[PDB]
Formats: structure tokens, C-alpha cells, sequence
């Protein structure tokens, strides 16, 4: 399939803003300079890409416990993306990602060795590819 | 900075249904198997990875035309990521980017030159190093 998304950018870079749109979902996120590289109001790329991951991963990992015969209750993932300004250029260095998974039956071993497997498996986490470092943190609740 | 986001998925692959959520603002975003390989209701990954690319290429667009004396009025990018679950494996394959832009003073050749340019060199585009080809088509309006 393709899937779409727009954003508008108006003026400069330090004073200028934007927004990134999903029409068909009615969200619209403002973005700018503070917002994406200082703590301003608003939203950035590196938060849809976060949301992105994890919403992948939690999928991800929900299938792969399904096909060891152990779907889960509840998945839940936190992304967190690491924007930094090195070296003279800002790059996304690092993801974390951080779940909880719900799973009735499976010992923590067996899912802790699916979680890990899962981490390097489907679309986004390959697309990825640029991030030098995804750190997985994996647990049974 | 360090940016958030989250996702939650229940059961399994094919008859669960998950959302993702963003840290800043208060959007949520279902998703399912439907939404995801089908066009079932709902986003997905993808869209986001493709606002968040979108974002980035306005404002990197934005700001590389600023620094040859030509900061634009708008620039608006549409994106296109492709989805394909080969080779057996879910990929994003291709990325189209489809920029129009309103810059005061500049010819289109320079404009386009700018343009492709300013593809490679920024965070998103440079961290989905995974992703095969992305392709670039602009205009000056």
C-alpha cells in the first residue's frame, strides 16, 4: 500500500513555523525551530517517528508471541528518539524502546528472547537503518 | 532533545487493534491489520514516518533556501511511503516526496538545484538510510 502525509512550511528557519498533517485522521501538528530543537510548544519529526516505532514494535512483538502460540493481553511500548547536533549536524543517534507486555501463560525467558528478536524484524526498525544505537528494555507485567 | 511517544496494542495480529499516542498533544491514532496491509479504517505507522519526513524537508528546504539569500513564503511537501510486505517480509521500499514551493525572487533552476540538494542532507532522511529509493519532485509556484 502508500500511505500519505503533508506538512506546510512558512519563512526561515529560526522564525519561520510549520505543520505536519494526517487529513484523514484530522491532526494537525505545529512544529518550528524551539518546538524541534529547544522545548517550545508544539510537536516535531522526531515525536511521529517515535509514535511510529513504537506503534510498530507493539504490533510487532503482539504477532510474534501470537505465532509461539501466547497472544497478548496488552502491549505497550514508550519511544523515545534522541535528536542531537553532532557532529555539527543534528542527528537522530539513539532510540529507545521500553515495553510492558500483558502475555498469559509465557515465561519471562521465552518472551524476553521474542522481544529481543522483534526489535530487529519489521518496517520501521529497518527504515531505520541510520540510527546508530536501538536499545530495547522488555518486561512482563 | 529526547521526544516521546507511545502505542498500545491488544491480541493478536490479525483480530487486534492498537493506537498510537503522541507525548505533546493529544492525539490518538487507531490502528489494526486492516489499516495497516489493507485500507481498513485507521493510520498507521507509515503515515506518521511520512508527516515526520514531510515535516523535515519543508523546513530543511526552508532553511537551505534561506542561506542563498531566498527564505521562502511556503513550501508544502506531500509524502509517499510504500508499503510492501516482499520480500516476504513487510518493507518500506520507496519514498516519493512531491514539493511545491513559494519562494520569492529565485529562478526555478536554482530552486531545483537547492532542492535536491537539500534531500540527503537532514536528520529523518539521513536516519531512513534503510529505506532503498527516495525521489524528489519539486516546482516553483
Amino acid at each position: 500500500p502508500v500511505r500519505k502525509a503533508k506538512a506546510v512550511w512558512e519563512g526561515g528557519l529560526r522564525q519561520g513555523k510549520g505543520v505536519m498533517e494526517l487529513q484523514s485522521q484530522a491532526f494537525q501538528g505545529p512544529y518550528s525551530y524551539p518546538s524541534r530543537f529547544e522545548e517550545g510548544e508544539g510537536t516535531n519529526p522526531e515525536e511521529l517517528i517515535a509514535a511510529a516505532h513504537a506503534g510498530c514494535f507493539s504490533m510487532a512483538l503482539a504477532a510474534s508471541l501470537e505465532r509461539e502460540g501466547f497472544p497478548p493481553k496488552r502491549v505497550s511500548t514508550e519511544a523515545r528518539v534522541h535528536l542531537e547536533v553532532v557532529d555539527g549536524k543534528p542527528t537522530l543517534t539513539r532510540i529507545e524502546l521500553l515495553t510492558e507486555a500483558e502475555v498469559p501463560g509465557i515465561s519471562s525467558e521465552k518472551f524476553l528472547e521474542i522481544a529481543e528478536a522483534a526489535k530487529e524484524g519489521c518496517p520501521v526498525s529497518r527504515a531505520l537503518a541510520g540510527v546508530k544505537e536501538v536499545v530495547l528494555t522488555a518486561r512482563l507485567v
